[PDB]
């Protein structure tokens, strides 16, 4: 191209093209206030029109990069805001760039970003809409400047849809705070999910990966020859590798091309990508990461013929190992969209470990003849748990199974901070709801998905302040051992109970007037706070204090004095539970 500026401005649009650039300057340049943002992309804006006119015009056949990192160094606090930064802009392109990106702020150091109310909102957005959602884009964009630029656009997008549906309702609040709660959570999903992946590609490996997204692609694509496979497979490494590097115009590109690749040999991949590869550069990619599962083949023989009974199977083994897994792995998970990547690696993992041992042996086939009875267990321990964990969550409701998930957990390691305690117990709800409805077939990847996502994070948050080795070391094992550790961590018999404090389970009337969510996170905490205080407490004594405490706040919050019932009704309620328990 002429004008790498001119191509990309045509290909994304003004709207789509000033969002973009907007978040990019705003996840290097964190701490200067939105008016300066607006400043430099209406200046690129105008940059880049100047240049789809006349092409040939100065400046314009400057890669994206130059002209990013020359806008970058003319900002005046530079230096002032961020001392060693300033150092970047000494330096040519990429060397400049990369400089750039090692000094970004994981974590900036910007106070909580708090929702106004539901009719601060709805009147913003109606009286300056694209102020409201710039403004937004933008303090979500420099608090989280790894988050994937176009990523963040969509959401952008969802958030606004949210807000033209629920402003001209007659309830508000109940149309759009839902909306928002799910959003915000998916928002968070993606950002530790993105995390994850980068950070698991950096620990274990490339060739860790490639076994991942043999398993993944070929749940996606059943269809497809373990060729097409293959060659995915090699390609989504090269885009998995870079983005994890974290520039978005390296990422942006890489994304593009395999969308383009994928969408140019459909008929040798999947049927669902039809409608996905007529859509627009942007979406094309994301489309195509949330495609359905393609049918898998009609006639498909059993695994048993060419990875028990074949006369070549020690040969194939031995001729190439990862390539004969890789087969493995491709053969099982295309016919299983039903079971988690992990699941699928634990099943390779025992027949890798089978085949070392008895390919060693007189005979070979006598000895592995029974490998499949090695993976009945593997596979049926997740499908229990699930169907356990959704017959409760359904007896109960998603707050009563939370509570229920929140003294188990509690009771297992309640080292952890009461807060970890509530939102991990909180997070593991929405995980039974979304999951649980889904029909059987989805359920075991739905849980991996968004379990994956929880169980990092409080990784992430352990590394940081570590309370339990038990936890360290289902943190510290292998990705596929992850989940059956933290499932298997059993109740704290060593731990001694918490010294009491009467604050802690002090309630006043304001615990009526709080929001749905507001009120349980409250009554969750000192929940977990009891059971850390008494964790020998049985079944029917935590149900006991529960139901007393519940008819506690129902009577307190009918009464003409609220404030005196919660005082008086209260040291009684809690009176009669340290008696009816201890001190
Ligand atoms: C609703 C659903 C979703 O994402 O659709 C979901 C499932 C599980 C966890 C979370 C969540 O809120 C979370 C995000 C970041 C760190 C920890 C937990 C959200
Ligand atoms: C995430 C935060 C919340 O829920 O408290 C929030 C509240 C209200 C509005 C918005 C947005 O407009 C927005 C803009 C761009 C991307 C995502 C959201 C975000
Ligand atoms: C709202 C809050 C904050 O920004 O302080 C927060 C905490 C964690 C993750 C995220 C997100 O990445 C995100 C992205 C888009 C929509 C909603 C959430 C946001
Ligand atoms: C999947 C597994 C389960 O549902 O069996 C699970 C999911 C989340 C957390 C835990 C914990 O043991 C735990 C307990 C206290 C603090 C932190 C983690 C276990
Ligand atoms: C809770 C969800 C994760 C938020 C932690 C901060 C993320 C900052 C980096 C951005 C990203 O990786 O998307
Ligand atoms: C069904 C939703 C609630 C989830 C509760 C935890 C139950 C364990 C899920 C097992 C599946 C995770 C993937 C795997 O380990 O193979
Ligand atoms: C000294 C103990 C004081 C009371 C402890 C607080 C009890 C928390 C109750 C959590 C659930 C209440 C709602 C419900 O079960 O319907």
């Amino acid at each position: 191209h002429k004008s790498e500026v001119a191509h990309r401005f045509k290909d994304l649009g003004e709207e789509n093209f000033k969002a973009l650039v907007l978040i990019a300057f705003a996840q290097y340049l964190q701490q200067c206030p939105f008016e300066d943002h607006v400043k430099l992309v209406n200046e690129v804006t105008e940059f880049a029109k100047t240049c789809v006119a006349d092409e040939s015009a100065e400046n314009c056949d400057k890669s994206l990069h130059t002209l990013f990192g020359d806008k970058l160094c003319t900002v005046a606090t530079l230096r002032e805001t961020y001392g060693e930064m300033a150092d970047c802009c000494a330096k040519q392109e990429p060397e400049r760039n990369e400089c750039f990106l090692q000094h970004k702020d994981d974590n900036p150091n910007l106070p909580r970003l708090v929702r106004p109310e539901v009719d601060v909102m709805c009147t913003a957005f109606h009286d300056n809409e694209e102020t409201f959602l710039k403004k937004y884009l933008y303090e979500i964009a420099r608090r989280h400047p790894y988050f994937y630029a176009p990523e963040l656009l969509f959401f952008a997008k969802r958030y606004k849809a949210a807000f033209t549906e629920c402003c001209q309702a007659a309830d508000k609040a109940a149309c759009l705070l839902p909306k928002l709660d799910e959003l915000r959570d998916e928002g968070k999903a993606s950002s530790a999910k993105q995390r994850l992946k980068c950070a698991s590609l950096q620990k274990f490996g490339e060739r860790a990966f490639k076994a991942w997204a043999v398993a993944r692609l070929s749940q996606r694509f059943p269809k497809a020859e373990f060729a097409e496979v293959s060659k995915l497979v090699t390609d989504l490494t090269k885009v998995h590798t870079e983005c994890c590097h974290g520039d978005l115009l390296e990422c942006a590109d890489d994304r593009a091309d395999l969308a383009k690749y994928i969408c140019e040999n459909q008929d040798s991949i999947s049927s669902k990508l039809k409608e996905c590869c007529e859509k627009p550069l942007l979406e094309k990619s994301h489309c195509i990461a949330e495609v359905e599962n393609d049918e898998m083949p009609a006639d498909l023989p059993s695994l048993a013929a060419d990875f028990v009974e074949s006369k070549d199977v020690c040969k194939n083994y031995a001729e190439a190992k990862d390539v004969f897994l890789g087969m493995f792995l491709y053969e099982y998970a295309r016919r299983h969209p039903d079971y988690s990547v992990v699941l699928l690696l634990r099943l390779a993992k025992t027949y890798e470990t089978t085949l070392e041992k008895c390919c060693a042996a007189a005979d070979p086939h006598e000895c592995y003849a029974k490998v499949f009875d090695e993976f009945k267990p593997l596979v049926e321990e997740p499908q229990n748990l699930i169907k356990q964990n959704c017959e409760l969550f359904e007896q109960l409701g998603e707050y009563k199974f939370q509570n229920a998930l929140l003294v188990r957990y509690t009771k297992k390691v309640p080292q952890v901070s009461t807060p970890t305690l509530v939102e991990v117990s909180r997070n593991l709800g929405k995980v039974g709801s979304k999951c649980c409805k889904h029909p059987e077939a989805k359920r075991m990847p739905c849980a991996e998905d968004y379990l994956s996502v929880v169980l990092n994070q409080l990784c992430v948050l352990h590394e940081k302040t570590p309370v339990s080795d038990r936890v360290t070391k289902c943190c510290t094992e292998s990705l596929v051992n992850r989940r059956p550790c933290f499932s298997a961590l059993e109740v704290d018999e060593t731990y001694v109970p918490k010294e009491f404090n009467a604050e802690t389970f002090t309630f006043h009337a304001d615990i009526c007037t709080l929001s749905e969510k507001e009120r349980q996170i409250k009554k969750q905490t000192a929940l977990v706070e009891l059971v850390k205080h008494k964790p020998k407490a049985t079944k029917e004594q935590l149900k006991a204090v529960m139901d007393d405490f519940a008819a506690f706040v129902e009577k307190c919050c009918k009464a003409d004095d609220k404030e005196t019932c919660f005082a008086e009704e209260g040291k009684k309620l809690v009176a009669a539970s340290q008696a009816a328990l201890g001190l």
